[PDB]
């Protein structure tokens, strides 16, 4: 009784949105593949369907950083079993990593601690597998760690893991030495068996590793993992980011002078053949013709001597794909120059399942839209049909299924094969009251959307602005299609372009204004937060970095407010268009002349979250005016280390809270149409209400809470954003950190 069943749907924006480091076969059963993202858990292929299947919707609040996947290894002698090393930063934004294993290919899971950090969002994410089963007696599994804790292994099936202290290089190479993320060892960079060297019920023998040490990367044992040897007369100087055994018994190297994803601006292949130890280089392009490294490489195991490798990062105009079918003697490109500018392409782009792809701009040779692809460190070929390639971008997962057509002088389709994934990070949420959306998104890395059928992925990308990250959406509620987007808009890229973006449309059609707010010394970067008064005459917008400033001009000209501090929590009154709140530290500020100055109100109890030892995705604060309302004020924010964690309520402007005694945690508060007899809206929340972690409905002004989402449907750390519908009760728009936007009903 202290549930509601409900239907949970994603939000479809048919790309995904976000990185997909690794893409992973199993070598035994046709079909069966792998997804893994750095924030957002992993997915199964379903071929019947050609869509993806998250296996992480269980991850839950504590539990959080499972969702990020360093690392996924699937059973090759029982193909229902699958393992992952999870985990999501190595430094102090996160504690230990596990390893988890399923016997049921992801629909359960069980989880082993590790006594050290996984880092599924750390640099070199893309370089893999550092987690393998040996194919001759799968209960053996290798998993290659980060931060100088080496090589470590599994004999009972991944329950118990051990230290290898034989492996003698935990790795030398670290990305940023002086910041305080990514400054440990990278470690180790992938594992990979000898097959032959075993045989069923029997350890593989020979076993190769990748580390990264630009000195010494490539170890094997030939013993079964007792002893290890440095491959001699191995190249020096780089990075190995894939380490692939074709059948002909020739070792396949990627190397990079970076581990990745954003980097690398030099790169070698080389080949190593096991019988006689000879190392030649195969590079398809070398010294000036050369400026990124390699990462991808796909062996296709129906054609032994194919194989192809992806720059990483040569940007400009775009990626490349090299193919090879005789070993790596001669390349094939996947696009040539023509008369330059002009270019001629053994590809075709489809991104019909998510046309905004194109970033709402017409692709030129020089600037083509959509691209290939970036951030192309891992790159597939199915080894049970050489036409299917799959590879991930820093936006979505692209494939083929006509992959030869590059041999026959035909045209390589490529189209979008994310569908089902869903990966972005939710800055904000609102659901107008009137037009034919229900729900605008502000998101990372893709700005967000206006969501029209919640089934079709949009068409239209954010532009004029057009800028990665959108940080805050506010709309007038007394004249909705009024809106506003504040963001960071890149000025070296753009010199003209703006950090604020305005619809007069409900945000199909969006202008920028002529200024920005700017201290005599310095224009904003843009950022922050943004509220809009409630018919619309002024805009509040807390910038990162130079404070709050507000308009009376819709972004022509800004003035600086008085009194509220910078990097204040701001939100407007949904009534009086004269009325604005602010938040910071503690303390609580009213606005009553339309954002020019605040003053703080008597307000108590409030949390500073200032706590040290606070990781960034532990606290949050949640504050809005209630739509019709005027001076009704919901909080929801806090910690545990203040005991200031909770949801409170003020009907006075702000003057006083009160704190809901009957919940215990909360971190959002958002805001639905009322329940049928009742006059007040609903109330969604996350919060901890009597000991369940969860998202919450009430529809008596939260005297009383039902528990809307299951334990199979959490979602991981969802601080980031939470409304409800005003024209439909009952429905919620939850917003993830790597799980996109996801919608849910009674069911
Ligand atoms: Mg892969």
């Amino acid at each position: 009784g202290m549930s509601e069943p409900y239907t949970w749907k994603s939000v479809v924006t048919g790309a995904g949105g976000g990185f997909v480091p690794g893409i992973i076969f199993n070598q035994t059963e046709p079909n069966l593949i792998y997804a893994r993202t750095d924030i957002g858990g992993a997915y199964r292929w379903n071929q019947a369907t050609s869509s993806w299947v998250s296996i992480s919707d269980s991850v839950g609040w504590v539990d959080w950083n499972k969702n990020g996947v360093d690392a996924l290894a699937t059973d090759p002698i029982d193909p229902n079993k699958v393992y992952m090393a999870t985990g999501t930063y190595t430094n102090h934004w996160d504690n230990n990593g596990q390893i988890m294993r399923s016997n049921d290919r992801g629909n359960t899971w069980q989880t082993t601690p590790l006594p050290f950090k996984v880092g599924g969002n750390m640099p070199g994410r893309s370089a893999g597998e550092r987690l393998v089963i040996d194919p001759n007696k799968n209960n053996i599994l290798y998993f290659g760690a980060r931060s100088g804790n080496g090589l470590w292994k599994s004999i009972d099936s991944g329950v118990t893991w051990s230290k290898v202290t034989s492996f003698p290089n935990v790795g030398t190479y670290i990305q940023n030495p002086t910041l305080d993320y990514g400054n440990d060892l990278v470690g180790l960079s992938w594992i990979t068996f000898d097959k032959s060297t075993g045989t069923l019920g029997n350890a593989t023998q020979t076993i190769y590793v990748g580390v990264a040490d630009t000195a010494s990367s490539v170890y094997r044992s030939t013993d079964g993992g007792v002893t290890w040897t440095a491959l001699a007369g191995q190249p020096t100087g780089f990075l190995p980011h894939h380490g692939e055994l074709s059948s002909t018994g020739d070792l396949y190297i990627t190397y990079s002078n970076g581990v990745g994803p954003y980097d690398g601006s030099k790169g070698e292949v080389w080949k190593y053949n096991k019988t006689s130890g000879a190392w030649t280089n195969i590079s398809p392009t070398t010294g000036t013709d050369n400026w990124y490294g390699f990462g991808g490489l796909a062996l296709d195991a129906q054609h032994p001597n194919t194989l192809m490798v992806s720059s990483l990062n040569a940007w400009w105009p775009d990626e490349v794909i090299f193919r090879s079918t005789n070993g790596g003697a001669t390349w094939s490109r996947i696009w040539d120059w023509g008369n330059y500018p002009e270019r001629t392409y053994k590809f075709s782009m489809d991104i019909t399942a998510a046309p905004w792809l194109d970033h709402g701009t017409t692709s030129t040779s020089l600037d083509p839209s959509p691209k290939l692809g970036w951030m192309m460190g891992d790159l597939e070929i199915d080894p049970f049909n050489s036409n299917r390639m799959m590879y991930g971008t820093g936006a979505t997962i692209y494939g083929s299924n006509n992959l030869t057509s590059w041999d026959t002088g035909g045209k390589v389709n490529i189209s979008v094969m994310a569908k089902g994934v869903e990966e972005t990070a939710v800055l904000g949420l609102i659901s107008p009251p009137t037009g034919t959306s229900h729900l605008i998104t502000a998101l990372g890395d893709v700005s967000g959307f206006r969501h029209e059928d919640l089934s079709v992925a949009p068409t239209k990308f954010q532009t004029s602005p057009s800028w990665a990250t959108t940080m805050s959406i506010d709309y007038a509620e007394l004249s909705p299609s009024y809106m506003v987007r504040v963001g960071s808009a890149d000025k070296e890229k753009t010199p003209s372009m703006k950090s604020i973006g305005i619809s007069n449309d409900g945000g199909v059609n969006w202008y920028m204004p002529n200024s920005e707010p700017s201290n005599g010394t310095k224009t904003t970067v843009g950022h922050g937060q943004v509220a809009v008064s409630a018919s619309g005459n002024s805009i509040l917008w807390s910038t990162s970095d130079i404070g709050v400033y507000y308009s009376k001009t819709s972004g022509n000209s800004w003035t600086a407010s008085a009194g509220l501090p910078a990097g204040a929590k701001i939100a407007s009154d949904r009534v009086n268009p004269n009325k604005y709140y602010g938040f910071y530290a503690g303390t609580f500020y009213v606005s009553v002349d339309g954002g020019a100055t605040f003053t703080a109100t008597g307000a108590s109890g409030f949390p500073t979250n200032n706590v040290a030892g606070l990781q960034p995705n532990e606290a949050q604060i949640s504050m809005k005016a209630v739509p019709g309302i005027e001076g009704d004020i919901w909080f929801a924010g806090g910690n545990t280390v203040e005991n200031k964690y909770g949801l409170w309520h003020s009907t006075n402007s702000g003057a006083s809270f009160t704190k809901l005694t009957n919940v215990e945690e909360a971190d959002l508060i958002g805001y639905g149409k009322a329940a049928p007899g009742q006059t007040y809206m609903s109330l969604y929340t996350v919060a901890k209400i009597d000991g369940v972690r969860g998202v919450f409905r009430s529809d008596d002004v939260g005297a009383t809470w039902v528990r809307i989402n299951d334990d199979a449907h959490q979602y991981a750390k969802i601080n980031m954003a939470i409304t409800g519908d005003p024209r439909i009760y009952g429905r919620v728009y939850l917003g993830t950190n790597g799980r996109g936007t996801l919608y849910a009903d009674p069911v």
